[PDB]
């Protein structure tokens, strides 16, 4: 059930973009911006699922860590 994430724009991620886990599941971009967390100033997206309410925040310049791909399209 619902649509894959897909791809159809540009290279770097936007604001409302598709997003996958490696396991959790499937997200949707809401809003992004950059912080200092931990003495570390980076990009940090924000996606909210709508189809329980929850949100998920990761790292645009840290992901290799986390390994989730969250792009246009990567998965």
């Amino acid at each position: 059930a619902g649509h894959m994430p897909e791809g159809s724009a540009s290279l770097q991620l936007a604001v409302g973009d598709r997003v996958v886990y490696p396991n959790q599941g499937v997200c949707r971009v809401s809003a992004i911006d950059v912080k200092e967390v931990a003495g570390q100033k980076l990009t940090f997206v924000t996606m909210r699922r709508e189809e329980d309410g929850a949100v998920v925040m990761v790292p645009e310049g840290k992901v290799l860590a986390i390994g989730v791909r969250k792009v246009a399209s990567a998965e």
